[PDB]
């Protein structure tokens, strides 16, 4: 789903009905645009991918009980039903996000956002109390960007590409920035439709309704929490599929997912999707897992020429120029295209978050202590929204698919992060050893995969021809912010700057 909203606009009917369409790709099933009674220079645009409640879930969500609340969100509130039941709320729709309205009316914004077990970016307008609220989930899984002017014009969107062509009177340049994960903002609505920020607030989770850490207890809890993470993510009336690369993380996801689909008596085969250059070791690993779990497996072969040819639109989708991110996004974009083209799988499970959470990257083998390693894991998790989780969202949403990432489950990730730092560093000499031991009695995946530790070259050779030595020598002059250090870096930056000239500070690093 793609959200777009303006408060305090000059003209949000004629010229900005057209700006709401820039993020259509995220939500192919339906579009609604509307303005606000009494505040007709404030408006919403919503592109829906209908995942829960096809008939009654169109947004802005507006229900009879709360005539002055307007909610637009991209997300999934996995614990909505148990809150609904505990508090005995009566829904008008059947959509998970309606819980946000009932909780807000009861307790305000802070006490609402801390209760949501899920992923989300939202905008909530309350015309009785004269407030606008922005919010984003803890790890930043679902995206949000914002722009605000001194006169009190506010514009928000799922992707920066829906903000950069807005023209506000008396601002020659509209500054666009990511909205920070794990924050809410409160803004005052003024009588003429402009807004003024009150506070931007970091929130933590609340309730919705050495001593210990023995290894058998830790492994048992991790199994249960991971299973729960996947189970709560079966919430959808659409077909669930799964990316399956043959790596440990996607394999554990695929295998646990199929087991949970069976327990729920789901009647469709699980479709799994791998992509690579043919005769890859990774593709054979993926096929091995597929046969072990019994999925309906699609193996997609990408061509060097196809990959290079996709860079332009991939960087357009991503809105960043980080080398690691751009490299990996080409394959994810192309597999997502294939999924949308060839199947009806819409809710796509993936393994992002695991490496950051479990200290799985090779360089963690060189960490000065368990506390310096633990700290680095915390920085990686805080920055996911710029990197791996940016890639995972932008490249699936580019083709009208919905990403789900169970490693970033709130209860599972919190429990793992609570573990003594010394149970989490590699003691045997293999990364993610605890994670592997957790699942070794399950027969969940083949033991060979459970214990396993030139697209890159083709990109080098291509950018070598596109960036000459003088361009590189001149790089600090042409690109003074986050200057590129390689020709690969330089090339991605040029593509980025052609789409988003002057926007390089979306990436801090
Ligand atoms: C596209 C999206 O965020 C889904 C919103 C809600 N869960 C739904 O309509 O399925
Ligand atoms: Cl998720």
């Amino acid at each position: 789903c793609g959200i777009w909203a303006l408060f305090g606009s000059d003209d949000c009917l004629s010229v900005q009905c057209l700006s709401a369409m820039k993020i259509a790709h995220r939500g192919p099933d339906a579009f609604r645009f509307e303005n606000v009674n009494g505040y007709t220079n404030c408006c919403f645009g919503f592109h829906r991918l209908a995942v829960v409640d096809p008939l009654f879930g169109m947004q802005p969500i507006r229900v009879k009980k709360y005539p002055y609340l307007w909610l637009c969100y991209n997300g999934e509130i996995y614990n909505h039903k148990k809150m609904q039941q505990h508090f005995e709320f009566e829904y008008q729709t059947k959509v998970d996000g309606e819980i946000i309205l009932h909780l807000y009316d009861k307790g305000g914004i802070e006490q609402t956002i801390c209760m949501l077990d899920g992923v989300f970016a939202f905008v909530l307008l309350d015309t009785a109390n004269k407030k606008v609220f922005l919010g984003r989930d803890t790890y930043g899984v679902r995206p949000l960007f914002k722009a605000m002017t001194e006169d009190g014009f506010l514009a928000v969107c799922s992707e920066a590409k829906g903000l950069v062509t807005l023209k506000h009177s008396a601002t020659p340049f509209l500054k666009v920035e990511p909205f920070l994960p794990g924050h809410y903002e409160v803004l005052d609505l003024k009588p003429n439709g402009k807004v003024a920020s009150v506070e931007m607030v970091k929130y933590h989770h609340c309730r919705d309704v050495f001593p210990g850490f023995e290894i058998e207890t830790v492994k048992n809890n991790l199994r249960i929490l991971f299973n729960n993470a996947v189970k709560k993510r079966l919430m959808t009336d659409r077909r669930i599929g799964c990316l399956l690369s043959g790596g440990l993380d996607s394999s554990l996801v695929a295998a646990t997912l199929l087991k949970q689909l069976k327990e729920a008596q789901v009647q469709y085969p699980l479709q799994t999707f791998a992509i690579g250059m043919e005769d890859s070791p990774d593709l054979l690993a993926a096929r091995k897992v597929a046969d072990h779990i019994g999925s309906e497996h699609y193996e997609v072969l990408f061509n060097s020429e196809e990959g290079i040819q996709a860079l332009d639109e991939v960087i357009f989708s991503l809105e960043t120029y980080d080398i690691t991110t751009v490299r990996a996004s080409v394959g994810m974009y192309l597999i997502s295209k294939y999924i949308r083209k060839n199947t009806d799988s819409v809710v796509i499970f993936s393994g992002e978050g695991s490496d950051e959470l479990t200290q799985g990257y090779i360089y963690f083998h060189k960490a000065p202590s368990p506390e310096k390693a633990e700290e680095e894991s915390e920085r990686l998790l805080r920055e996911l929204y710029l990197f791996d989780v940016l890639r995972a969202d932008r490249t699936t949403a580019a083709h009208g698919l919905e990403l789900r990432v169970p490693f970033l489950d709130h209860r599972f990730s919190s429990y793992y992060l609570s573990l003594p730092p010394e149970m989490r560093i590699p003691k045997n000499g293999i990364e993610k050893h605890l994670l592997r031991e957790t699942f070794e009695d399950s027969n969940l995946i083949p033991k060979e995969i459970l214990w396993r530790p030139s697209w890159f070259k083709i990109l080098q050779e291509y950018v070598e021809h596109q960036v000459d030595d003088a361009m590189m020598a001149n790089a600090a002059q042409k690109f003074p912010f986050n200057t590129p250090k390689t020709k690969e870096g330089y090339y991605y930056r040029q593509v980025f700057e052609r789409h988003y000239p002057g926007r390089a500070d979306w990436l801090s690093h």
